[PDB]
Order: C-alpha cells, then sequence, then structure tokens
C-alpha cells in the first residue's frame, strides 16, 4: 500500500512517439502510440492500462505529433471515464513535418509537469508489452528514500548490449551504471544474479540486471535535473541516469520478476506479437481478471467464419472470414479473408472500418481491390497492416528469403526477413513477394 | 426531419421487459427476461435500449415483473440521461402470480408522472429489429395523435398470429382484432397502400399488425390507465382498442423492415441461428451509425488451437481446442474441449473464467470444469450459461422428441430443441 | 493501508428513506434522502460523499420509493456505481429488513465487507481506518462506537467492550446498577484518560462494517425474522460468541433527525470563528450536484452571520442569522432573520411571472416586505408581498397544512410549493 | 428543421483563442488569453465552448500561440470527461511569446491537423467576446445558400461603426465588399440595408452599418484552397483571408445576428463588460440560460460567508469569505476574502485559486507577509484584482492623480484607462496607496 495513495500523489508520462524508425514502416501513417497490437488493443494501452490498473488516473501521453486518429482512441476509450483523472496527448511538434530525446520531450513540458501536487513522476516508455503493479514499484521508491527508481531485471548476454546494465549493493541500491555498453565494458558489468532470486544454473545464464526503462523520480529531483543540473541532456538512460549516480544522488533499482519484452523493433514487434499463440499458456496475455489491458469499446459484431481451419491462432473481433486456412497467426479486428487465402505465421492488423457491398462494386468497376485478403492469397511470415487491399492470387512467401528492403511504392518493406503491408497499400493480383 | 423539443428532453422511454418469463422458459428460470442471453455479445434488453439511443431517447425505464442481478450489473455497466429497473416484485425468483402489461405500467404510473415529458415510448422488450423512433414520434405529433401504434403489414398466413387493425384512409385506427380467423379475418382486410407499402406488397400484404410499439401522449396515458379503464390488464389488447372506442385519436404509422418476435424458445432458437445465414444476415446486430450496443468487456481475442469452423460466428474471449463447430453460435467465454462436435446449437458462454487454481480443486475431486467436455456431441440446442457438459456426453435427441421437462435432469425440450439449463451439471457419458 | 482496496473490497449501503415522520413536512413531497441541507447540498450527500472520499466507490442507497428528482441528482452528481434501491413500488420498515430483501443484489458482489450507514447524521469520517480495524482485530461485526458521559448515556443503547475492545453486552437506555454496569474504559478504544474519564460510556452509532459471509449468514440463517440492526440482529450475533469488535468515533456528530435539530444544525453554518462542521474541506469536501447556476446578484443587502448559495437573486433587504438557499428570490423590502430558506428547484421568467400577478397568483420567492424570522421556508414557495411570518404568540405547535405550513417545536416551516397569499400572518 | 448530417459528425470548432495577449496585459502575464478568470466563476475559453457545445458541436480545438497550465487544468476538469477540446498552441512554454503570429498562420499551421477530420465545415470563433449563440440555424443557411464562406454581421450605428471592419452587400444579403476600420467618406460608402437581413425597418435605419464578428462558417475545402493555394501568404483570417475570397468571386454570404454582444479584447472593455452584469433592472448578458447556461469546472465550493456585508449592485462568485465591508457595483470572483473594514468599489476581484488555512495565516503573520485577499481598511476603486493577490492592510487603490495609463509590473500593477489592474500573486505591502 501507499499513502498518499499513487491516485493523487502519483503522475504518469509517458514516452510514446519516440520519431524514429526502428517501427517503420507501422509508423509511416501514424503516431507510435497509436501502433496496432494483438489483433484488438494499440501500443499506448499497455502503458495507459497498466497506470489505470495500479490508481494512477494523471497520465500524460508524450509524443512527437498530433493525431486525431490517436486522440479518438484515448478520448473514446479512457478520456470518457477519467475525480479528477485525464490522459493527455502532448505532442512536441506542430506538424509531422520534421531530433529529440526523452530527457527533451520531458524538459519541454516541466512547465505543465510541475504544476501538478504529487510526489513523483511515473516515467514509461510506449512499447514494452508488460504488466506491472506500479505502487509496487512507487513503494519501493518511497521506502528507500531514492531520488531516481529503476526497474530491472535479469539478462541475458545476447542482448545485454541492447540495454544500460547496472551494479547494485544488497539493499539494491545502485553502484555502477552504463548505457549500452559493450567489449571489455560490457563483461566488467556482468553480475552475480543469485542475488536477484536467480537459483544458480539460470544466473550463470542471465549475469546482468538491465534497466527496463521505466523510472520514478521525486518531483524536485526531475525539476533539479533537468533544468539545473544537466540542462544540456537529451536521454534518460545515456545522460540523466548515469549523471544522477555520477552527483551521488540516491538511484534505486527495483527488481521486476514477470514476464517483459520490448517490441520496438519489428522482429521483436512480430515475435511478441505471435507470442500470444503458443502453449499451453501464452508469456503474456492482454487479458487479467484483476488487471487487463484496456482499449476502445468497438461494439463490433462477433466474428463470421464460413469454412475456416484454424490453428495456433487469435482471432480478433468482428472478422469476416470466408474459405481459408489459418495457422500460427493473430488475426486482426475487422479482418476480411477471402476464398482459398492461406495465412501462416502472420499479423494481420485488420481494418479501420468495413467496405459495404456498394463499395465493393465501385472497386471492380475500376479494378481495384477491396480491403482484405483477396482469392488464393498466401501470406507467410509478414505483418499486413490497417486496410491493406491484397489482391487474389497474390503471395508473399519471400522465397529467396530476402532480409532487408525498402520498396516503399510497391507496398512494403521487408525487415529481418519479415514482410510488412503498408497500412492502405494496394498489393494486385498476381504479385509474388 | 427534425423534433422540437428534441425526444433527449421530451420523451420517455418504458420497455415492458417480460413477466414472469413463462413463454421463454428455461431461458428464464430465475433470470428476468431482459437479461436472456442474446446473439453471442448480448442480452435482450440491449435491443430496445440501443433503439432509444440510437433514436435520442435517453430516459429509459426498464418494466420486469421480478428483478434479476445480472440485468442490474449489464444496465449498471453498460449504460446509465438513464436507464433503471421497476421491478413489480424484488426477488430473483419467477413470480407465480400474474401481472398484465397495463397492471405494470399502471403501477408506476406516479413515477413517469414525475417526468416533464410529452409522450411515452411504450416498447415490448421480446423482439430483433433495428429502428428510428424519430419519424414514428414526429408522426404522432404531426398528425395530433394520442396514440400512434407501429403497424407491421403481413400475408393472410401470417396475420392469424397478431392483434390486426382497421384504418380509414388517413391512416387513422378505427378497429382492432385479436388473432382473427375465418370471416373476421377477412373483415380486417386493408389498402396498405395507405401506409405507404406500394402496389405488388400492399396486395400481398392486406392485413396490418400492431408490433407492441407504441407513442401515448402524457396525459392520454393517466386518462386512461386510471380513469377509463382502471380494470385493464392487458396494455396492448385491451387499454388501445378501448381507447380507440372512445372515439380518441389513435393512428397507424408503417414499419418497413426485418421483424422477428423471438419471444418463444423456437423463435428464440431460429433468430439467433439467423446470424449464420447465407449470403447475408437478416439481421445484423452491427450498424455503421445505429449499432446494438452491450457492456464492454475487454475480452481477449478468441483462441483457436485446431478448430474447424463452419457456418458459425465466434463470441469474445473463447478459448477452442481442436474440435468442429457447424452452423452455430459460440457465446463469449465459451471453453470447446478436444474432440468437440457442435452442430445447429446456440452456445451462450459464460460469465467468467475458471482460474487454473479453480481446475485443481475440479481435478482433485474429477469435477466436472465450465465448458464443453471432450468428445462430446451437441445438436439443435441452447446452452445457456456456465454450463458444465462432461465428456462424451451426447445432446442429440434420437427418439425426436419434441416437448419435455427434466429440469432435475437439467434440461428442457420445447420444439426438438434440447436446452441446457444455467450452471447445469451433466455428467460425462450421458446421452440426451 | 487497505489491502485489497476499499473501491475494490468493499459495498456501501446506505440506509435512508424510512417512513420519513419526523422531519415532516419536509419528507412531505419528497423521498428522505433527498431533503435540501446547508443552502446547496441534499441529505443524501453526506453519506454518499464521505464514501466516496473513503475509496468506497460501490454504492447503494435504500429509500422507501423511487423518485426521479434524487435519481436526477444522485446520477449527475456521481466499475463504481451509486444506484438507488426503492422497499416499495409506490409513494403510498426495519433496517435489517431493507437490508434482507436486497440480499439477493448484494450477495452478488465480491467484497469483502458491507458497509452499513443508517440514520441521518452531519458528520465527516474515513471509513477506511474503520475497516482496518475491522480487518485487523478479525471482527466478524465492526460496530462505530461513539463516547459519551453518564448524562446523555442512560439515554441511548450503551456498549460493554473488554480488554480487547470486543463487544460483550448491549442495554437500551440502562439506568442504576445497570447503567453502572455498562461503564467501560474508553482508553481501551483509543481515547485519553481525560476525556475517557469524563465519557466513560460508549454508545452504537448506526455504522457497522460486517464480512460478507456474516451478514448473508446472518440475516438470511441466523436471524431471518429480526427486523433491525442494532436492536437484535447485531446483539444476536454477539451471543452466538462471534467477534463483535468497536471502533471509536472521536469527531463532529449532530443528529438532524427531527426539525428543531434539523434546523440548529443548518443555521450552524454560520457558527462565529469556525462552525462545528464545514460542508468544504481541502481532503474531503461535500460533493454535490453541478449546477452551472450564475453568481449570486444583491442590489442592496445588508447581510450579518449568514450564509448565501448558489444563483440567488436578492433586491434590497436584510437578511440576518440565515441560510440562503440556491435560486431563492427575495424582494424589495424584504427582510430575514434566523431562517433557513431552501431556495427554488428553477427560475421564473417575466414572463410567468407577469402572467401570475395578473391571474391573482404569486412569483416563488419571498415577496416585497416580508418578514420571516425562526422559519424553514421549503423550496418554490410562493410567498406573497407583505406577509410576516413572526408567530408573535410564540405557538409551539400547528398542523397549518391546508394553508401551507405546520409550526413544530416554535419554528415555523412552510410546505414545499405552499402559497401563503399577500398580507397573511403567522 | 436541423442539420444533416448533425453538427455533432460534421462540423469541426476551431477557436481563435488569441496570441501573446499584449492588449490584455497583465491579465495575460503568464497566462494565454483562454485562461483569463471571467464573471466571478467563469473563464474566456468557457463562452466559445459552451456556444460550441450548446449548438451540439462537440468536436473543438483551442488554437492559443502559448500555452499555459491552467488553461489545461480546466479544460481537462470542465471538459474532458461526444467529442473533444484540445488546445493546440504554438509554443509550447507558458511565456508570453515576443514574436508575432497572425491569425491566418494559427491555423495554416495544424490545416493538416483539422484536414484528418471527417467534416463538412469548419466554425471558426473569437476567443474573447462575450455573446450567447446558437450556431446550428447560422449552419444551417450556410449549407442552404451553398455558400462557400457565411459571415455573422453585427448592425451597429455611425459612432460604433468605425472601430470594425464593415461588410457591404447587395439585395440578396451576399457580400461584395469590406471596410477595415472605415472613417469619413469610406465610411459613408458602406452604408446598407440592414432590412435586407431580416433587421427591423426603425432599427435598420438607425443602425445603416454592418461589421464583421469574428465568427465564420466555412466548407472544408474553401478552407484548404485559400490558405494554401490563393493565400499562402496572408497572416490576418478576418482581415486579409476572407476579403481575399470575397475578391476572388467565392460565395461569401452575411448572417445576421441579434442581441448582445461585446469584445473583450482590452481592458477597458472587459472590465466594462465584466461589471455589466449588476444592473439593476435586466443584464444585458446572462451567463446563465435555461437552454444553453455557460459552463465552467464545477468546483464544490462551499456557500459564501458574510460577516457583516452591505451589499449594493454585486454578484457574488462562490465559496467566498467576507466579514464587515462594503461591496458596491463589483464583481467577487470564487474564493475571495474580503477583511474587516474593506470597501470595494467599481470593482472586479478575480479571487483565488485555492484557500489557504489559519495555519498559513500565522506562518504569514510571523514573517510580516501578507494573506491571500484583501486586508483591513482597504479601499479598493474602479480595478480589476487578478488571481491570489495580497493586499496588505489600509491600502489604498484609489489612483489620486487620475493616471491614465502607467506601466509598473515591479510594483505589481498596471494602470489603464484609468483602471488599475493589480497582477497575479502580486504583493501589495499595507498603507501603499495607488
Ligand atoms: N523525443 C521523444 N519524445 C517522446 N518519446 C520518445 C522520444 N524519443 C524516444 N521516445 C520513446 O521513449 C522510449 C525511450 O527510449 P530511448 O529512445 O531513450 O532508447 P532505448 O529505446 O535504447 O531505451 C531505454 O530502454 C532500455 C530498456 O528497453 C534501457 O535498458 C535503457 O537504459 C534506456 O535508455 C522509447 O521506447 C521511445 O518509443
Ligand atoms: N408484467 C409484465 N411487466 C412487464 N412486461 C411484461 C409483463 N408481462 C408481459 N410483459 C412483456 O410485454 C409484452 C406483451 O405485450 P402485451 O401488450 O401485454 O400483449 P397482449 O397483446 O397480449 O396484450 C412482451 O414483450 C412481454 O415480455
Ligand atoms: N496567434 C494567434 N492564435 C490564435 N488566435 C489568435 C492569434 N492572434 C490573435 N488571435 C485571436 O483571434 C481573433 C482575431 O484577431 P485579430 O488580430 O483581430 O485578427 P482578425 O480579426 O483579422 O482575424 C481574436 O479573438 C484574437 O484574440
Amino acid at each position: 500500500c501507499l499513502d498518499p495513495d499513487a491516485s493523487r500523489s502519483v503522475l504518469g508520462i509517458i514516452l510514446g512517439g519516440g520519431a524514429g524508425t526502428r517501427l517503420y514502416p507501422l509508423t509511416k501513417k501514424r503516431a507510435k502510440p497509436a501502433v496496432p497490437l494483438g489483433a484488438n488493443y494499440r501500443l499506448i494501452d499497455i502503458p495507459v492500462s497498466n497506470c489505470l490498473n495500479s490508481n494512477i488516473s494523471k497520465i500524460y501521453v508524450l509524443t512527437q505529433f498530433n493525431s486525431a486518429s490517436l486522440n479518438r482512441h484515448l478520448s473514446r476509450a479512457y478520456a470518457s471515464n477519467m475525480n479528477e483523472g485525464f490522459v493527455e496527448v502532448l505532442a512536441a511538434q506542430q506538424s509531422p513535418e520534421n531530433f529529440q530525446g526523452t530527457a527533451d520531450a520531458v524538459r519541454q513540458y516541466l512547465w505543465l509537469f510541475e504544476e501538478h501536487t504529487v510526489l513523483e513522476y511515473l516515467i514509461l516508455a510506449g512499447d514494452h508489452l508488460y504488466r506491472m503493479d506500479y505502487e509496487k514499484f512507487i513503494q519501493a521508491h518511497r521506502e528507500t528514500d531514492a531520488d531516481i527508481t529503476v526497474a530491472a531485471l535479469p539478462m541475458d548476454e545476447k542482448r545485454a548490449t541492447a540495454f544500460g546494465l547496472m551494479k547494485i549493493d544488497e539493499e539494491g541500491r545502485i553502484i555502477e551504471f552504463a548505457e549500452k555498453p559493450q567489449g571489455e565494458q560490457l563483461q566488467a558489468m556482468k553480475v552475480d544474479t543469485t542475488i536477484l532470486g536467480l537459483d544458480d544454473k539460470r544466473a550463470k545464464e542471465m549475469p546482468f540486471i538491465a534497466s527496463m526503462g521505466i523510472y520514478v523520480i521525486s518531483k524536485d529531483v526531475m525539476l533539479n535535473l533537468l533544468r539545473d543540473k544537466f540542462p544540456g541532456a537529451n536521454d534518460f538512460g545515456s545522460e540523466v541516469i548515469p549523471g544522477a549516480t555520477s552527483l551521488g544522488m540516491r538511484v534505486q533499482a527495483y527488481l521486476y520478476d514477470g514476464y517483459w519484452e520490448d517490441i520496438g523493433t519489428i522482429e521483436a514487434f512480430y515475435n511478441a506479437n505471435l507470442g500470444i499463440t503458443k502453449k499451453p499458456v501464452p508469456d503474456f496475455s492482454f487479458y487479467d481478471r484483476s488487471a487487463p489491458i484496456y482499449t476502445q469499446p468497438r461494439y463490433l459484431p462477433p466474428s463470421k467464419m464460413l469454412d475456416a481451419d484454424v490453428t495456433d491462432s487469435v482471432i480478433g473481433e468482428g472478422c469476416v472470414i470466408k474459405n481459408c486456412k489459418i495457422h500460427h497467426s493473430v488475426v486482426g479486428l475487422r479482418s476480411c479473408i477471402s476464398e482459398g487465402a492461406i495465412i501462416e505465421d502472420s499479423l494481420l492488423m485488420g481494418a479501420d472500418y468495413y467496405e459495404t457491398d456498394a463499395d465493393r462494386k465501385l472497386l471492380a468497376a475500376k479494378g481495384s481491390v477491396p480491403i482484405g485478403i483477396g482469392k488464393n492469397c498466401h501470406i507467410k511470415r509478414a505483418i499486413i497492416d490497417k486496410n491493406a487491399r491484397i489482391g487474389d492470387n497474390v503471395k508473399i512467401i519471400n522465397k529467396d528469403n530476402v532480409q532487408e528492403a525498402a520498396r516503399e511504392t510497391d507496398g512494403y518493406f521487408i525487415k529481418s526477413g519479415i514482410v510488412t503491408v503498408i497500412k492502405d497499400a494496394l498489393i494486385p493480383s498476381g504479385i509474388i513477394i
């Protein structure tokens, strides 16, 4: 428990719109927080939900640019029902026509954040797949009298490079910090993860304590660090966190034990998404009796299946599936899948609306193709973004096993060997990718 | 066009949710009729409450002879203007005593009287349909009617099952006939062109039926119930015709579109399976502008391990293993086990998920878990909420028994349809 | 520190309505929880607000009969929910009977305990500490206890605790060797010797925290015929050896069940320096319906010791030691002293106005050159010009319904919507 | 008759909340114009948003050159909890921008965002005018006449006319010419027959001119064409772009506006309009209305307390605490605290954002500081006291020398039109005579 309660003492600040290319092309026609997730959600639903389910109701979403789409989702899913909570988007730019780092994004709105009578700021990333009760995270921050509390966990040697690593004393206080080190520096960070609880067998298998990129910073400390101490810092992990320690500030670590995946990259995203189909039980479920992941109420009808053979898959709401075959895939909301289509190890983002039988009549008369997966199509190891018009006989098998290829003009982009059809893209029948 | 004052401030919707629920038994066993599960993700009550909401009518009262915890939670969480239950009896038990619709409305007239409105929109809570009540209420105001009756056109074969009306050339209602036949059916012939129906269909459907939908001016309601007919029990069959008899202004208003009375098991069974109809369903719950609402449950997308789904609809948060599902409707949270074969059935689903912990206790005693057991076979059946059906169960009804009651056993049979009572436990190997 | 959370594990059940014959005629044409209070509130706001500020978001309000007005108030003002539960199907009993009736509904909620709030009382309390004490003592029923001296003590249902605070005996208005036998050591419940000695008696308040299974078992199996909670079920569960603990309540607590006590409590917000009870509070404000009423206007008012509610229209007049309710219109020359003006449910336009005058009627509000002293003016009262309500004869009681008023404890109370013709004197 | 599609899904509201607020300083010192306090219990932004909401317009953007914490909190609590009400700032800092930005530039910069909405027309509203209006009929007219732009028109006499941009129409209500603040001959060449709009003949003769009001309806496409293609360089919306459109033969129609309307964008006008709700007969403008009231944040403040107050021609906000004083022809904002012997005349008291506790007052008294509110024996005359001001005892804000203009920020006040304005949070020590 906490006192004062988190509701009135903790402010949530989500770092969403990274303004990068890591998830390109999923971020080509939309704000990063809006990227579709798990058949029925969007990235931003993960941190907003965890907050709400943690009794945190004052939330700000820091993103690159305003998006009518994003606001509409946030407004309809959260704004409606928070005695004074809120979920507000704070855009960095006045347009999508332009860079900026996390510490820069926070300093920009320091004048607004400091107006809140709160004891701490909860800083979350907007692209991690995980369930966490932030009250225990904050509880640890208050009991250790920490200036900054960094969430951490065991990390293997392969990924250790992509993270900020640390070393803690028996109290969990952070004694040594290093942002994405490598070489001698990376090996020098290897530590005994037995103090974390790891038996011994899997402790030498993960001799690293990696930062999860989320933090609890006491109000005045934040203002102090960003305005006075490091007015020139751009990133938290790379500059603010290391700087705070070097100054001798109380930097505490908090050990997380649940599931946790950063899905900021295409491959990671892809694997995480198909990860909800694994049996007997997936490492992460959006639904939880106690702490479920929320999303926008859509009142879509129950999915229709004409003649479908579905194995190891999850099906979103309001799908219209004909005589087809779906395997080890995630079928997004409002997905239309035609006759003879074959979907394998894929992620179908679905669609934003339904075309009418009349809409589909005009398209044909013009040689265009309807939203959805066309007849006798083969979709394999792909990410089909929203409203994609995939013509008949299209096959996305990437025969040659090409790893990368930027083909925006042809409607796709290949990354890590994954073919991602862009949003609203049309892919003519007969095309083979 | 537009209503002025608007329906939001000048109209009061009053839904006749149901009596003892004698007609949809056992879907109503200890469950108020408005709470009965529908189309995988909804409840009956969602139909009239949605139509009101999409019609800019926000003040809604739901009258029901007995109350129900699920009805209150549903209305509470899904809506509430306001949406409130006005129960005749505050108990979840099925009343063994009779109360007619006129009685139901009479008892709470004093409450509806407290609302400053122009009309009361009276809706039956047993039909499947979509309707924008705005034009309906506008017509009522333009014709200066005291009562406006939604009229459904039909042919000679379907008409003997409704209360018909006879209109003059101005669409004014001048006579009623409750389920007429022979010479009285004929004397009810009407020229349907007068209400807007075209020639071919007018001659094909020369009878107009009331469909439990009415608009009644405030004062008229009070007068009819307290003064004119204080002993009337039935609103539609006694009070409306009574009003016409008094020379009151009762107008017809043509209703055009899909409409099904689903207050009886068989009709309920059919309509529910009608959403799987090919090429397209007669009634869709979803609609771009006027969708049917319900409670946001934040249920996860349905999981299917190895399912063969033919002409069916899958609700939300389902957990389907390897099985065959043909021409069926699968309600929310459903759990189908390995080897199950489901055909021509309506699965209500469940109200919650049994944790692995609960499944342990269950395993400890060898008890049956909620869901469809392994290798079961469900045919032409309705499976109410949280049913605990065991392995190798076979519900196929071989002797084609038509009517039958076996509450004790946990089921009923009406028109060949087997209905597994809610929370019912059907032991392993049982063959029905 | 509650775990699980109160909002998730506690169901609030407020017991109002119930006959309502002491506050007549304020309860004549309305539901009891809806009776106006302190210029801008209603009775029901006190318990609902204390619940909400105590993290208790699931609330049922039990009343005698439905009321669109009360619902409107609760709807517009307040996962969570605040639902009214009517006992009867028309406006034409025991506390446990009231609760029992909806057992079928209460039972369906997955809560550890039910918070029972009964009676009409002014007071701010944090039910979280009360629910904590109940949990820490692994009690079946925790009964809020009010400390008291021997003078008052002999007038209430006293309780006797033990070294552990566990209540072991009850007694309705005891005296002699029996009153002295109830006398306990309040220091045990948390009071300091000083106060504990001044008040060696503890009384029930009508506030209880009952565990879910317990109240279901107590009301359904154990005492299915019990009518009242405190007089039967609570004592009865103790004699059956159930852990019935007591929680010391040490704060403002004023009864407002009678016209005289209701009157004094409302005028009490004008108490010097700091009134005993303030409706506002930085942490636990008393909530109410947002009406978007305009700032109050005063053309020429001499106001002393009084509070003025929202959107009032006041011409030239004197207001003294009074509480002026929302939307209250006061005409020229009016003199108002020691009265509670409850205001109006709406405003009249000059259209409806210059249509009443020309119809021999009276517009809502206090008329020209009126005088109102020691009176309670219910909602929408139409008081004509020159009316004088002084009760010069100091009459104590008078049922003058037909004339739009009633006199109680020397206090004149003008019925809601009543029309007092101009010139009338009282 | 009503709009189809309804305003909610087809109309987008865009409020020009203000620029750097130089004309309303110091009420705009570190406070975007939209957040400026009004009528004891409201803020400027409440007028247009309420007019929108009461017109079935629920998608709303508020443009303001700079941002402010209070503006964000107010909209969040009063409206956030259907469409939205979002602030689109030009600079994400609460500091008053020292650079210029025109209204046309304001909108042009976010046209990409507006364009993302599926609406038919854009309703453009000034954010510093006091008036009540149902935008539905107005929008209805825009659609029936197939107009490209509809401008609400305000009839006025020769005297008042010179301060506004006047318009000339034909005999069918179409606008054919504009004159920005005309005089002499230019003014005379603008006279029109207001009857053409529906005005009364008698009134039409006393008011032969019609001014633009800063209220327009523009078809989505027309908007993009004008600011992107036709006039990519225009800075001012109502003075360059609209006349431009008319110049291009676009269908620019006038829509008569009857009723109360005051521009409260300068100190003097703002001041007069606020004190205008204290008229004995009938206030020309009422924040409250049976059908379309001005909304604001529900604050759950307690009834105002008055110890010994002689109040004449004044309005009193919510949660006030008043002792033995005299309040004449004034507006007293929420949470106001007025001490013993204070005389408040012809003044607008904005109130405070919170209450101080006795604990707080002892600490202030102990350190020789001043508590929020007006002090004992204070004389406040013809003044605007902004939020949380700390006026010490015996302070006299009377302006003995009748100074008309004076800037004295370091002293905590500005004088404009003989109106003293005490700056927000300003501390005016006891005995001080202004
Ligand atoms: N200008 C901007 N405005 C708003 N949002 C922006 C932004 N720039 C980036 N973001 C978002 O905020 C998060 C911040 O992460 P960083 O960009 O600083 O780097 P990194 O992803 O390497 O991770 C970090 O996360 C890992 C764990 O994933 C730690 O180990 C490491 O110490 C830490 O730097 C990203 O997930 C991104 O989506
Ligand atoms: N006591 C009752 N309270 C509320 N609704 C009822 C009651 N009895 C029946 N109903 C509902 O009202 C409808 C029956 O309408 P009614 O006008 O009484 O028919 P009839 O034509 O037989 O008079 C059905 O939708 C039914 O579920
Ligand atoms: N940069 C700006 N952004 C938003 N609104 C502005 C800006 N500058 C001024 N405004 C507001 O818009 C309206 C019009 O400004 P004004 O300077 O008279 O130009 P015009 O009327 O020619 O458009 C006023 O209500 C003003 O406060």
